[PDB]
This record gives C-alpha cells, sequence and structure tokens, in this order.
C-alpha cells in the first residue's frame, strides 16, 4: 500500500503487527468474531486503550519538512529521518497548487502565488548548488534550502498512538497539508484493523474529517 | 511457537514479531527497497558499535509472560513498552506461588536445612490462600479478599516492546546484580532475542550489552 | 504538604517546579484576569502540552496492591524502597469494618477485619524466622502479602497528573487508591488552583471530583 | 535565571528548576555532605541514573530551525514552540560567520559564502512579504523561509534526559552549531547541579567536547 500525497509525497506500509484480534488477546491475556469485535467496541468506548498498543505499523512517509516538524511533535513513536548532513537528497519541493488558495480574497492570481513559491525554491536551490560546488559541505550549505524540502522518514508505531495523532490531524484544525497525509494514515489503518477503525470512528475520534 | 518454561509455574512464550534485523537496516537506510549480507550485518554491528540504537526501534516483540508478582513488580518498572495483566479485582487466576526449590538457598549459611525453608514457605501460602477462601466464601470481594495473598503469586501478561528497550532490558536484567528470578527470565527473553534477530543479538553481545551473564551462557 | 490515607498511608508533597503561570508562559513562549481566561481556553481546546511544564514530586506510603496499579503510569518517574536490601517498617493495610458495608457478608464487617489481621501476623511471624535462620530478605520477604506497605518518590507533570487522576479519582478505580487520588488532587489544587478549576470544568472525565471538595 | 547568547541572534535562558543534586540523593534512599557527594557518583559510575530524573529544568531557547529539528529529536522531554501558523515572528536568520568555514577548502573567500547566504535569506524574506501582503495565509506563505530562521520554544526536561542530550549533543560528531547550543545547556547544568555535573564527566560523560 502506497498512497501519494500532496504533488510529490506518498505514505507507503512497510509492516505492521498483528491485527485487530491482537488487541483482542492482549486484553484477555490469552494466546490460544461476534463476541471479539464486542469486546473491541467494548474497549473504545469505555476508553480502555491500553490492548490497542499491541498492535504495531511501520509506515515509509515522504513530506515536506514543515509538515514533518509537526508530525515528529508525536513523541510515542520511533523515527528514523533522512540526513541533512550527509545523505543524498532529490531536492524536490512542495509547491501548493493555485486550489490551495481558494478561500482566501488574495489580490494577486492563485497561480502566480505557485509561481513565486516556485521561484523563490529555485533561486534558493542554485544558490545552494552554488554553496556546493564552492567547497562548503552539505550541512552547513542546505540551511538556506526552504521549508517546503522534501524528506523521508520511517515511521513505527501502535494503534493507541496512531489513534491519538489521527485525532489531532485528521482535523480542520490542524494544518490542511498534514491533514492530507493523516486521511492516508487512517485508510491503511482500516484497511488492517477494520474493527479498530470502525470502533474509533464510532465512540472515540474527536476529529470531524473522517 | 516459542514457549520456554521459567521457575517452578512460570513462563515465556513469543506472541507476534514485527520485523527482523534487516527492519533495523532499512530504517537506518530510510529505504523500502537491494539486500547484501555482508553490508547490511556490517551496517547492524557499526551501528551498535557507535551506539545509533533509534534502527532498533523498528523491530518489535510481543510476549506472554507468567511469573510472580515480585517479578513481575520489578518487570513493569521498564516504562518503555506495554503491558496487559490479569485483574486482581475481576479476573479468575489459577492460584499457583512461586516456592523456591532448596537449592535456591544453597549458597546461604541458614540454620535450618533448605528444604525446611521450602516447607515454610509452602505452609504459609496455603494459609494465606484457605484465609483467602473463607473471606471469598462469606462475601468479601475479591479485590478486598486478594491482599492477604503473598507476592510469590503468580500472574500473567502481555508484554509488547521494541529491540532498543529490550536490550535494556537485557542490560539491566540479564546481570547477576538482578534478582536470581528475573534473572532466569530475561535469558529466556534472550533466547528468542536471539533466534529471531541473530545478527543484532550478536552485535549487541559483541559491542553493547553492559551485564555478565549472557556473555557466559549460550 | 501531608495528608493521611488509609490506616497508615500518606502522600507527601516534596517539591513542585512552577505553578499556573508556568503553563501560561509556556503557551504563549515567554493582568490576572487574561492569565486565567487563557488557562481556561487551553483546557477547554484540548491544548493539554503546557501543563507539562508544571512539575510535582511526592511521596507516597500505599500498599503495594495499590502501588501496582500507581506504577501502571509510565509518564513519571518512580523510586521506591528494595524490598531485596532496604529496611521496612513492617506495616500492612487492615481494612476497616466499613470498607465491607454495601456488600452483603454472612460474618460480621468486625470478623473479616480480624481474620485479615490474623494472616497478615501469621505471613509476618513466617518472614521473620525465614530471616532469623540467615534466608537473604528478597527470598524471606515473598511470603508477605500485598497489603504491605511501601514507599516511594513520585516526580510527575501536571498533563500526566491530570491524566492519573481522570482515571483513579473515579469511582471505577479501586477504592483505596480512589483515597489517594483524592490526597493528589488536594495538593494540586493548592498549588495550581486555576489549573485544578480548569481541569474539572473541561477536561476531567471522572465522577468523584465534582462531588468531594 | 541565567541567559547565555549562542550563534549570532540565539540564546539558551533558564526560566525554572526543581530541586538539586540532593533531590537525586532523597529519591534514591527515598527519605524526604561526604556521604551525600559519594551516593551520587555511585550512582552514576553504576548506571543507576532514575534518581536524577527527579532533577527538572525549563529553559528558552531561541535556535534556527535545523538546530530544533535535531533537539526536538529527544521524545524525553516537553516542548512549546512559537506557532508558523499563527505566531508573530521576529523573523531572524542564523548567518555563518566566515570563521565556519575555516577549516574547508573553498574556492570562494569565507566572507563571500556569507554575503551569498545573507543575500539568499533576504530575498526569500522579501517574497515571504510579498505573499504575506497579498493575502496568503502564514501557514502558506511561510513554507518559502529557510531552514535558518530563528524559532523559540520552551523545553522541560529532566537531569537523565538531559545527560542523554549531552552525551549526544556535547560532541564533535553533533554539528557545530547544535554543539554550541549544548555547551551552554552544560554549563547552566553545572551551575545548577554541580556534584551530578562532575560525577556525569567523571564516569558517564561518552562525548569528548566537555
Ligand atoms: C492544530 C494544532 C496546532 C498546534 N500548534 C502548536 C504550536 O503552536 N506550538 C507547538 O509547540 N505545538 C503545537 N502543536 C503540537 C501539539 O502541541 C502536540 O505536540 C502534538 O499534537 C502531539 O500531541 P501529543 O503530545 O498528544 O502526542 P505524543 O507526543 O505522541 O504523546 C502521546 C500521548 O502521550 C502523553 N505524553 C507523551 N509524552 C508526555 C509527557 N512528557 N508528559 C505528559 N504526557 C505525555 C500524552 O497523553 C499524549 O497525548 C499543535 C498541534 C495541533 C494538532
Ligand atoms: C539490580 C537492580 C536494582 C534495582 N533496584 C531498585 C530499587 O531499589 N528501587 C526502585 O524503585 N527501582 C529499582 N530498580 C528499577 C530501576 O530503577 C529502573 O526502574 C528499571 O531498571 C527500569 O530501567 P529504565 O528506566 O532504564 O527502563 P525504562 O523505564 O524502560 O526506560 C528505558 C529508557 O528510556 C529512558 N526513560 C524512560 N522514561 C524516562 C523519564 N521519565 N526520564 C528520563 N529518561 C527516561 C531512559 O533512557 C531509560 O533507560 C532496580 C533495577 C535493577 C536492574
Ligand atoms: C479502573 C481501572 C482498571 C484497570 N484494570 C486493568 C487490568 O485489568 N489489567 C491491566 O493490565 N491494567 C489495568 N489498568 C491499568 C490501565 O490499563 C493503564 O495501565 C493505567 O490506567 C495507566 O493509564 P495510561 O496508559 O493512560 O497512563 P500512562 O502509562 O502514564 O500514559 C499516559 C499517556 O501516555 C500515552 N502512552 C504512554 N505510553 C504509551 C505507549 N507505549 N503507547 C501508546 N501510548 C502511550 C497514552 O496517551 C497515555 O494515556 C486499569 C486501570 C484502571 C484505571
Ligand atoms: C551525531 C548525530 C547524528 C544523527 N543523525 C540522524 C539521522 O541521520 N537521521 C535521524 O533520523 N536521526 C538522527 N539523529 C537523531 C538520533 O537518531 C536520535 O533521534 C536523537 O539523538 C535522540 O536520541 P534518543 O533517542 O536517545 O533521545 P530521546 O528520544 O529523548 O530518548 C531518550 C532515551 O529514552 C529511550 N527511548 C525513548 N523513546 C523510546 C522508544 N520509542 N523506544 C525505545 N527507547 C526509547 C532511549 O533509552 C533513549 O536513549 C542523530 C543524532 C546525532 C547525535
Ligand atoms: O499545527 C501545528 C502548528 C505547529 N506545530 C508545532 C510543530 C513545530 O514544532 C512548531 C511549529 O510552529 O509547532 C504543530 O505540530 N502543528
Ligand atoms: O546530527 C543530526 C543529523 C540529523 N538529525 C535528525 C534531525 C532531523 O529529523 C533529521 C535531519 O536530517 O535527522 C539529528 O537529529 N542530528
Ligand atoms: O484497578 C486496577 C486494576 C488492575 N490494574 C493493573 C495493576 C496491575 O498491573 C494489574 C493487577 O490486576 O493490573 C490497575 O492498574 N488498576
Ligand atoms: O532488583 C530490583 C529491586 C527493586 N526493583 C523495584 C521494583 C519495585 O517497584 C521496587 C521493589 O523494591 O523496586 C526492581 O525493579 N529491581
Amino acid at each position: 500500500m502506497k498512497i501519494d500525497i500532496l504533488d510529490k509525497g506518498f505514505v507507503e506500509l512497510v509492516d505492521v503487527m498483528g491485527n485487530d484480534l491482537s488487541a483482542v488477546r492482549a486484553a484477555r491475556v490469552s494466546f490460544d468474531e461476534e463476541r471479539d469485535r464486542h469486546l473491541i467496541e467494548y474497549l473504545m468506548k469505555h476508553g480502555h486503550e491500553t490492548p490497542f498498543e499491541h498492535i504495531v505499523f511501520t509506515f515509509h512517509v515522504k513530506a515536506p519538512i514543515f509538515v514533518a516538524r509537526q508530525w515528529f511533535r508525536h513523541r510515542i513513536a520511533s523515527y528514523n529521518e533522512l540526513s541533512g548532513r550527509y545523505s543524498k537528497l532529490s531536492y524536490e519541493f512542495y509547491i501548493p497548487s493555485p486550489e490551495r488558495l481558494e478561500g482566501y480574497k488574495t489580490t494577486i492570481p492563485p497561480e502566480r502565488v505557485t509561481e513565486k513559491i516556485s521561484e523563490i525554491v529555485d533561486k534558493a536551490y542554485r544558490t545552494y548548488l552554488e554553496l556546493i560546488e564552492s567547497g562548503v559541505p552539505r550541512e552547513v550549505a542546505r540551511i538556506v534550502l526552504p521549508l517546503n524540502l522534501y524528506t523521508r522518514f520511517f515511521w513505527t508505531v501502535n494503534a493507541r498512538s496512531l489513534m491519538n495523532f489521527l485525532n489531532l490531524r485528521a482535523d480542520s484544525h490542524a494544518q490542511w497539508e498534514i491533514q492530507q497525509y493523516a486521511l492516508a494514515i487512517a485508510r491503511i489503518f482500516k484497511e488492517k484493523c477494520p474493527w479498530t477503525f470502525e470502533a474509533f470512528l464510532k465512540y472515540a475520534y474527536k476529529g470531524d474529517i473522517l
């Protein structure tokens, strides 16, 4: 499973441990359908969330730095990211579409905002290459690159923490760009843990957009 | 399926595992993609030797453990993990108790024979258990009645833990300063870890393991 | 501040970093009415991270079965007496007869209390005999019952503390830990009155603290 | 209260502290000079680190985003940062000094690298103001700003986690810029917990520069 997001981003599922029944087993402390599904709803409605910690996902995410900064505020998870100091990058940048501004009364056309963003990114990138060419190390030269530069990371997260992430980020108060990522995370979650996901939406989900 | 017996009635059972040694390699490189055994194994050693531990967080285990409460209290001090335990207030229990073997005391100068210590422990547990049943029979709820049961009562739990936190657990508990009973559990955890992540385990022993027992035992 | 709990337990405040204004400063990243209004605003909209910048240290004396529940709260720091090495006072929680009032028992509540006292005395005497004969503490203590009192230090931030109160200052929690949670709430209220009142009004999910002053 | 200036416009300021060296001693003994100092050394040399969690600091930090991204990887701590979406910013940028490049054979003089960095940040900043003036919301407009933009945050952290931070960041493998911040954090730590700090350097500190 891989879902494209924004202009060059994506969320890709790398691995998953367990499924809905992993939470049921943990709740019953028992290794060895209607009753199991009823238990999942029960746990969710009463806030008995610890059993959901025994379901774990690993994702591979490509996102602009400003999105990644918000995402990385979720401390109850594991992250490994490309190195700005040492890694080869593709040097791609998130350029908002004109539709992103639709809704706001701007004194220049949305298409022109897009163009100005693209221009300043190109200038920053060209300054960066000149610095590199003249022998400035990457860890210094890259500081002139803008916040819409794409990075990549691995994210390992359990279903309880993932639900918190969806509560906060799959919500209209979150920035639109990370909402888009959160929708994709939700889709993958739903595919792998349909009972947990449905119970979550029904009883515990605090956001609006799902 | 891996299940190892511990103490007189305890066990550690593997329930599930996400990933393997290559999960750490992929996370370190940030590449979901190009396998090369010698370079991959070299990267695991490199990470371990230089203390780059975050890639090991992407390997995760779930165990099912049966252990006496005094062991579980030590275990549950490891906060970077997930636990679900039987309820003392509401769950059915089997009411089994850890009775140390006479060999457990061999090593200490005692004024009574080790066999007699074992017997006295068995006796007081039986008395406690019988008092407990009398309380239950007379209508005292379990959450109150169970407080007279001793600390060697067995409980069960699920434990989900990543390999980084697992290595911390082994550093601290697979060690002669840890209580002998929890050492026995830690050796079983190590055996399972070794079986599932042999490269990580070997690199851990070689570069990062701070304890004493796992360099001797196998 | 030290509050007695159960028959021999307590909660004592050791230290506190900050006060209500610590959360205000952290939220603003740098007039009492506007500051109090901000605390209510944060609490009402679920902006909880600023409350992480208020921290408490408590010293708690509680029976092991209560401590086991308490220590499930992972987002906190604990240091407890060593069962293997520490000197203990060997005291035990004996429920009062009133603790059983509410349950139809076939023996009088006073008799339940007595039977508990008896079995703890027997366990404790067996323990002393084991110790006297040279059995090390780390082994001998395993015969002691779960109502043995222990002590610990607990360092915890106000956000995690509010989670603790949501779960433990609540009628679904065991009565014994409810009593501890009420004392924690009293101390919290004394040190962070605005946070506490906003918590009760907008975020508290339990039942007992809306009833009990 | 203590404030140390870092880089060209950054700082680390101590906001508050709970406890001191004796807080760790009290927690280790569970009880409310030579023997106390000896206990701190003992704990440190044997890796008995949990008592140090009962010492807690709050800092106020002003640092460039690229430094903040490294810092915020330390999950065992609490953070509150200025909002890129909603907060007023001062719009200041870290411009490396010519001495920062000394050590590297560059084909342009270090002073010219500094100038080029200043230029591209000015251009990015001016593009940003134009976008703002034309009604583009801040959460979109700010994505063109470079990674050397200064941000501010509150950081609450216990001494155990602070020692892990110093092991990793007060070290020559860490980027030079965050080394400077780590040195200031270490200064403050030393001032408030001298026995802990000395024991840490003696027995546990894994880095080189302290
Ligand atoms: C719409 C929106 C606007 C935002 N604006 C800002 C802003 O302007 N500035 C800013 O700095 N941040 C901002 N954030 C980030 C926000 O403050 C949180 O950092 C982020 O939402 C992660 O939430 P969390 O702490 O619940 O998640 P995690 O860090 O994954 O924590 C998960 C859960 O564990 C608990 N937890 C984890 N660590 C601790 C701890 N140390 N103490 C107590 N409990 C803990 C809490 O229960 C938490 O819910 C914003 C977030 C959103 C959604
Ligand atoms: C031989 C031995 C004797 C012991 N004796 C006692 C005793 O007498 N009394 C007692 O109370 N305990 C005792 N313990 C328990 C010990 O203090 C730790 O609670 C236990 O070893 C868990 O270790 P941890 O904190 O490293 O693991 P975890 O809690 O799993 O944490 C793992 C890592 O995450 C970090 N971490 C997690 N949470 C925090 C935080 N809040 N702040 C900073 N860093 C954090 C640390 O880097 C830590 O190493 C003993 C342990 C051993 C092995
Ligand atoms: C009435 C009652 C009955 C109970 N019965 C049982 C029982 O039968 N068996 C049993 O085992 N336990 C039982 N518990 C304990 C319960 O399962 C929790 O362990 C305990 O309430 C601590 O809650 P917490 O996880 O929110 O707290 P903390 O562990 O302090 O965590 C605080 C917050 O941080 C986040 N967090 C911390 N660590 C993680 C993680 N690893 N993954 C995801 N999120 C995390 C969550 O947002 C959490 O709310 C019971 C608790 C109560 C109150
Ligand atoms: C020189 C240098 C280069 C780096 N390069 C990169 C890079 O290229 N890419 C990249 O992504 N990162 C990089 N990092 C960041 C690094 O991987 C860590 O994210 C960062 O150093 C924080 O370390 P920490 O995990 O020990 O701290 P914290 O996250 O504060 O954790 C403190 C301690 O708690 C424990 N802990 C906390 N959470 C968990 C958990 N979920 N599981 C297990 N244990 C836990 C560990 O014991 C840990 O030491 C680099 C760091 C340095 C110093
Ligand atoms: O919607 C938001 C706004 C801000 N931040 C955090 C991320 C970063 O640390 C800082 C940026 O202002 O605050 C978020 O996580 N989400
Ligand atoms: O020295 C470094 C290099 C990288 N990173 C992390 C921070 C950020 O998330 C990403 C930048 O490459 O990796 C660090 O924390 N420290
Ligand atoms: O009300 C309860 C019941 C159980 N537990 C946890 C504590 C211990 O780990 C185990 C005992 O059943 O479950 C609690 O935390 N609170
Ligand atoms: O070897 C030990 C000794 C003590 N403790 C912790 C467990 C419990 O909370 C308390 C009991 O002494 O201290 C351990 O974890 N390991």
